[PDB]
């Protein structure tokens, strides 16, 4: 295929009394090399910067030897007023660190472009490139509902 990077759960409930929450990411079935998957915390109704939570935007490094992955996010103690709040974890465009030399041939303008994420919506030609790159899996969205300490299994949807 290319890459299958999806969350095991699209919604996760974590306590506000927790330190680090970790979420399981499923790895590509074509793990034959090193692939970088950037991710970021969309604040939403939470506040990053160590305010309400410790926001994170970095890169998950997948390898042939490195299996699975967890996004480790730090939750902070409330600074403003307390509510159950939530932040979205989304991953970006994965890229092969080992850039596959696909022999297309000499072409005009071969620079470091390809900086756009998964965005081939109207541009069909960018799909050619995305086809030779890894992409995401099924559901890439993680709604982390950080529920203030009560008890778990209570917030059932
Ligand atoms: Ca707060
Ligand atoms: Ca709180």
């Amino acid at each position: 295929h290319a890459g299958i990077f999806t969350f095991e759960e699209p919604v996760t409930h974590v306590s506000e009394s927790i330190g680090i929450m970790e979420v399981k990411v499923l790895r590509t079935s074509g793990a034959r090399g090193n692939v970088i998957v950037p991710y970021k915390t969309i604040e939403g109704t939470a506040r990053g910067g160590g305010e309400d939570f410790e926001d994170t935007c970095g890169e998950l490094e997948f390898q042939n030897d490195e299996i699975v992955k967890t996004i480790s996010v730090k939750v902070i103690d409330d600074e403003e007023y307390e509510k159950n709040k939530t932040f979205f974890l989304e991953i970006g465009e994965p890229r092969l660190v080992e850039m596959s030399e696909k022999k297309g041939g000499f072409t005009i303008t071969e620079e470091y472009d390809d900086k756009q994420p998964l965005t081939s919506k109207e541009e069909e030609e960018r799909r050619i490139a995305e086809m030779g790159r890894p992409i995401l899996g099924e559901h890439t969205k993680l709604e982390v509902i950080i529920e203030e300490s009560y008890e778990f299994k209570s917030t059932v949807d």
